[PDB]
């Protein structure tokens, strides 16, 4: 009956609103986030996106994912690697681990990309559609809050230097999702997997929240 | 010999097994960090999962695509699990207990496969029992040490195969029977995919049990 993009928008309303209501997000938007906590979040992002982009690369020619493959426009790994150099140093990859909640999310991404790639759209939609929407605001907030350089270092993740217009690209992306040949069953499963994706993001946030509480006991 | 189902399953589920080996709950279990109540939840998930699995194997016991793999006496865990449930919860353990959300999904899938695609039931037996026969002894000793359980086996009877004299040899018998099934290459590949699903159902139970850990 309805488009996948609408099924997704409507089917993830509840989960999207709970994501806005998380303590970590409220403290972020209002500008009260501290360096070492931003570093854990950036780390969470790096491992998340590394897996996601590895799995999209795997399925770049899969008819159930091919139209959503935008390496040059959307991919965040390169940017996040630059952000990890700035915060952690030169040999960061040798020493940093993926936080537990991020590791769970990563595990799920690898499963989906390797075994049920028709559901990978759910993880791409959840992640990239959000990035394009709020990217400009969060970049400005974090820079001012942490006294970061205006030239961009430390926030490369939030800048899409190959998207000329975010709104127009979102429109493009929705139309590509809707063109995918899918049963009503597979569509329902995709919506269910996006809600799972949000729940993984929730776990990540409240991990950071409780990591911030142990950050406050020390300081 | 790489066309043999047992090879196809081992090569085909390698990535999934690596994931299972390194997941947070499994690592925390092996270190001895899992406590009594969380072990009671873990066992609960096992009970419902194996009830479903052993019901569907009982149903398909005569099906040509599964029959040789029917081992109620050697493999079935339901009776062992029941005794473990009794030991931790007491006599009225049934009314004390409910299946965790992720276990329900696993159970629902087992029933579907057993009722609608019986040719893929081997994928579920493979994933569960072959794992059980490989690590049970270690898991048992870990559980006993962490929870101060008796050496006589109370609470860990799930991990002991009383009617299997040699796990290693029995696994080889099982592999040989899997390879003996009259199956085309298309069905074999569908078995490998379901086996990967099976692993992920376990991943979700592990992931939920870790959440309960907090
Ligand atoms: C930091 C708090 C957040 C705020 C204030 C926020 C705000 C917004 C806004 C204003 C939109 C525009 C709706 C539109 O596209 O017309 C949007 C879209 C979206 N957001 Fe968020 N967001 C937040 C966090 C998140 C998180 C954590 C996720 C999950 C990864 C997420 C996922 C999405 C998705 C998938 C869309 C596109 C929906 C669609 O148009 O189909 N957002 N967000
Ligand atoms: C630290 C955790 C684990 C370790 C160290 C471990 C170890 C092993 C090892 C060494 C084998 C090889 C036995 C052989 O080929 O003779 C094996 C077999 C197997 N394991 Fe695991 N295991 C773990 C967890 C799991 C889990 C969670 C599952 C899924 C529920 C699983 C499923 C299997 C299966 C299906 C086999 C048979 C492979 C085959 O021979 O085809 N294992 N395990």
């Amino acid at each position: 009956m309805a488009d996948l993009s609408e099924l997704l928008k409507e089917g993830t309303k509840e989960a999207h609103d709970r994501a806005e209501n998380t303590q970590f997000v409220k403290d972020f938007l209002k500008g009260n986030i501290k360096k070492e906590l931003f570093k854990l979040a950036t780390t969470a992002l790096y491992f998340t996106y590394s897996a996601l982009e590895e799995e999209m690369e795997r399925n770049k020619d899969h008819p159930a994912f091919a139209p959503l493959y935008f390496p040059m426009e959307l991919h965040r790994k390169e940017a996040l690697t630059k952000d990890m150099e700035y915060f952690f140093g030169e040999n960061w990859e040798e020493q940093v681990q993926a936080p537990k909640a991020a590791q769970k999310y990563v595990e799920r991404i690898h499963y989906i990309g390797q075994n049920e790639p028709e559901l990978l759209v759910a993880h791409a939609y959840t992640r990239y559609m959000g990035d394009l929407s709020g990217g400009q605001v969060l970049k400005k907030v974090a820079q001012r809050a942490l006294k970061l350089p205006s030239t961009g270092e430390g926030t490369q993740f939030y800048l899409f230097e190959n998207v000329d217009n975010a709104q127009q690209f979102k429109q493009l992306y929705r139309a590509r999702m809707n063109a995918l040949d899918l049963n009503m069953k597979t569509k329902e499963r995709i919506v269910e997997e996006a809600n799972k994706a949000f729940e993984y993001n929730m776990q990540i946030f409240n991990e950071l929240d409780q990591a911030g509480s142990t950050l406050a006991r020390e300081t």
